[PDB]
């Protein structure tokens, strides 16, 4: 019994943390085989970070001008290139604690595992979403540049996320392992807004199974409706839609409750209509949209 | 400000120190630190045992070649074994060749630490628990769980502070420091065991405003001040725990921070608690927040 947001257990991403220095600017690296990568604006100084040009700014670098430290070892950079907004150095030495992993370009309503770290060193590890507008909702500080996120199966860790910077409103933006924002933004300095954003319906939906499940019922209904009439309101409310592959991937949720996908989405309409009316689900005085259905089965059984 | 999450520690120095142990077909948890494993006793309990044991009576039936240490597929000799309260102690052939450094804590209710659950010796995830006022977690546990520990990690030394043994007819948990003294009242056996009436976390409470505060969210702060014992007497009308000494000391770092004094904030809280928040929210929301300490405020913050 019990919930809770789980994030994967961090150690393999831990052993691939190093620290870049270029002129008196420090991020955090990913030291995976030969290679390191980090964000390329490790090589700004304070002057190049409004309107930086990238290309010029990197020409202007030879390797020795690139610090790296696993620890407090200097790993020798052999050679550099930039790919998007990444920069991968290649080093003299393999990390033999390099994980077997992929990289991987998350989709919008998955989760996965941040491990903030500061200095080349891991600080905390926690679950975020990627929401629809391509923000996330991290907890980042100065110096958390070049922390990932990941997801783990089996013993493979999928890389999905390398953080790069703060929006005004608090949320966060960042790139893939190709070094490709998700979202509209860039890395410069410049204050950016994202689009609307959107609530992750078929998360809500698996969260309120997850709440049925560990006994907090108080929001079900005995009606349904349909699939098109559920997204009207969904709409209306900036829910996602719900499509026919959500349902299905309800399935195991619904099978296990022997509540139908669609009457939990007819609880939802009522939620989103009436409110909580200062009633609780989960402990929470809001609708929780952070846990996909894989991630309430995994906790679930 | 971001928001505040539960942020767990990294748990790559805990991965390294988990274990199965099987005796019979009943596999817990281990944590292996040095050259000794330590897991819950109740690992030599048949299903008949479980009701009423007599561990002193059991163990003595069991021998170190009873004992299936396993790191991985790789089983780990038993030279030895104690019993130390509810906890086994294996004396094993091999140091740990991962064992960071370490201490066993006991934690006060109201202090959070990161739950690494494992399954078979194998992770399945970390998450962020408190220990409730009553001596019970609100954690995230399976069948197979027990054995998995909670820690804090402080500067590379990871402090040990809960081992889990137990599910209550609640749905909260309840386990051990690494001694294998139960937090609470609770004993290790197949019975169904009631926890005291929980209570809110104070302390955390006035983290949490303090939090605000550093946020520019100042609402709620009155130009008057409480004693502690006003303010403990009213706060347990409330269902809230009262302050202890180590409490109010904890939260100096936030008041000098803020430059508000602790009973000046309890005054604040006094005044929410009799009043209400009034439509009002703290930090976008209308509930008060518990299970973040002041350590974990100032971690967020910095
Ligand atoms: C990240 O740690 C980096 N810091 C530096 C410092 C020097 C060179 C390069 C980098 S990357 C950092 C993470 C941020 C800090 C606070 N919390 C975070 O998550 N990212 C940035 O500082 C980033 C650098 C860009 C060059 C990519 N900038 C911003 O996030 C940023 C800039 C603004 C801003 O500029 C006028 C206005 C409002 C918001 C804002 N965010
Ligand atoms: C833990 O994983 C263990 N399982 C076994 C199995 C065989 C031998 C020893 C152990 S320890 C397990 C974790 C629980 C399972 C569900 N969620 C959890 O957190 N702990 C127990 O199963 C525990 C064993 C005791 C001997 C300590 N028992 C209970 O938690 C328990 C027993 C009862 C109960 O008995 C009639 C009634 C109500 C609640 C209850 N909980």
């Amino acid at each position: 019994s019990g919930f809770r947001k789980m994030a994967f257990p961090s150690g393999k991403v831990e052993g691939c943390m190093v620290q870049v220095t270029c002129g008196t600017t420090t991020l955090n690296g990913l030291w995976l085989d030969d290679v390191v990568y980090c964000p390329r604006h490790v090589i700004c100084t304070s002057e190049d970070m409004l309107n930086p040009n990238y290309e010029d700014l990197l020409i202007r670098k030879s390797n020795h001008n690139f610090l790296v430290q696993a620890g407090n070892v200097q790993l020798r950079v052999i050679g550099h290139s930039m790919q998007n907004c990444v920069l991968k150095l290649k080093v003299d030495t393999a990390n033999p604690k390099t994980p077997k992993y992929k990289f991987v370009r998350i989709q919008p309503g998955q989760t996965f595992s941040v491990l903030a770290c500061y200095n080349g060193s891991p600080s905390g590890v926690y679950q975020c979403a990627m929401r629809p507008n391509f923000t996330i909702k991290g907890s980042f500080l100065n110096g958390s540049c070049g922390s990932v996120g990941f997801n783990i199966d089996y013993d493979c860790v999928s890389f999905c996320y390398m953080h790069h910077m703060e929006l005004p409103t608090g949320v966060h933006a960042g790139t893939d392992l190709e070094g490709n924002f998700y979202g509209p933004f860039v890395d410069r300095q410049t204050a950016q807004a994202a689009g609307t954003d959107t609530t992750i319906t078929v998360n809500v939906l698996a969260w309120l199974y997850a709440a049925v499940i560990n006994g907090d019922r108080w929001f079900l209904n005995r009606f349904t409706t349909t699939l098109n009439d559920f997204n009207l309101v969904a709409m209306k409310y900036n829910y996602e839609p719900l499509t026919q592959d959500h349902v299905d991937i309800l399935g195991p949720l619904s099978a296990q409750t022997g509540i139908a996908v669609l009457d939990m989405c007819a609880s939802l309409k009522e939620l989103l209509q009436n409110g909580m009316n200062g009633r609780t689900i989960l402990g929470s005085a809001l609708l929780e949209d952070e846990f996909t259905p894989f991630d309430v089965v995994r906790q679930c059984s």
